[PDB]
C-alpha cells in the first residue's frame, strides 16, 4: 500500500493508498512453491527473462482491464507541479511488499528495480521509502508526467497474488 | 485448508485441500476494521444476529456461483460408508482460520461453532482438527448425506475475505 507522496499524488475523488488491481500472477509458473520473499522475487526476476521483459510498465500498460486503468486512482488531469530539486521521489510510507517497481519521466525509465523493498528502504512501515537517484532533468523544459508502477507479490494461505500499483503526478 | 478424512472425503477428480470460492464479505459490516481472528469472529456473531442467520448452510446453499458448487470438489455419489463408530469427525489437518462450521446429516444439524479454530483444536496444523460430538444414530435407517461448510475469515493486507470450504459425504445404514 502508498502511493508516491514527492512528487505529490492527487486524486479526484476518494484518497487511496490501494492497488488498482489484485489478480492471479500472468506469467505462468511455480508461484505457489516459492520460499518467501526472496523466493518470489527470485521466481519473478527467472520469469521475467523467459518472457523477455525489460520492464514491468509494457504488461501493466498492455491491458487496463486486467492490470487496472492508467494512472490507478490518480489524477494525471492535475495542476502540474515542480519537480523535486534534490534527485529523489519519495513514497507516502514503507514499502512492506516484495516486487518489482519503476519510475517513467514520459518515456525515460528513470528508475528501475526488480525488489524496491530492499533497494529503497529496510522492509519496515515505518521507514519511508526514498526512490532514489531520479535525474528529472528532461522535464525542466515542458514538463512530463512522473508515472509509478509496482508490482507487489503476495501471499493469502499459500496462494501467490499479484497487486498493481499505479500512480501518475504530472510535473511542469 | 483441508477436508474432512473421517468420515473420508472423496474427491471427484483432482485431490485439494482448498476452498471452492474465496470473496468478498457478502454481509455489510467494517470487516476491515476488526482487530485479529478475535475481532473477525465478533463480528460473524453480531451480523449473524443482525441477518437473522441460524447458520451458514443456508446462505452457502442460496447460491452456487456465489458460495461455489454443492459439495465443492468431493463427490456425493461415493460408495457409501459407514459412519464412525465413536461420536466424531476428523479434519485432514488442524484447523487454522477463523470463523464458523457446521456439519449436517441430510437436514439435521448435528454440529455448529461460530469459531472452529478453537472449539475443535488448538489452532495449529499439526494437531489434527477433532468435530464432536456429532450423533448419527439418524444414519441408522437408510444413511444420509454428511456435509461439512466451513467459512473462514481471512486477512490480506487489511483486507478481509470469506473462504467457503464444502464437502459431502455418503453414509451408508444397516
Ligand atoms: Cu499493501
Ligand atoms: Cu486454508
Amino acid at each position: 500500500h502508498g502511493y508516491v507522496e514527492k512528487p505529490e499524488s492527487e486524486f479526484k475523488d476518494k484518497i487511496s493508498s490501494e492497488w488498482i488491481v489484485q489478480i492471479d500472477p500472468q506469467w505462468k509458473g511455480d508461484w505457489d512453491g516459492a520460499k518467501g520473499d526472496e523466493g518470489l522475487v527470485a521466481l519473478y526476476k527467472e520469469l521475467k527473462d523467459s518472457n523477455n521483459a525489460k520492464d514491468i510498465r509494457t504488461l501493466l500498460d498492455s491491458d487496463t482491464k486486467l492490470y487496472g486503468a492508467n494512472c490507478g486512482y490518480t489524477n494525471p488531469d492535475a495542476t502540474p507541479e515542480d519537480p523535486p530539486t534534490d534527485g529523489t521521489a519519495t513514497f507516502s510510507r514503507g514499502i512492506v511488499h516484495a516486487g518489482p517497481c519503476e519510475i517513467w519521466l514520459d518515456d525515460k525509465m528513470v528508475l528501475q528495480n526488480d525488489d524496491c523493498q530492499s533497494a529503497y528502504g529496510d522492509g519496515t512501515q515505518e521507514t519511508i521509502s526514498v526512490f532514489k537517484p531520479v535525474d528529472y532533468s528532461s522535464c525542466a523544459s515542458g514538463g512530463c508526467m512522473f508515472r509509478f508502477y509496482w508490482l507487489a507479490l503476495q501471499r493469502l494461505d499459500g496462494k501467490t497474488y499479484w497487486q498493481v500499483y499505479k500512480n501518475c503526478i504530472p510535473l511542469s
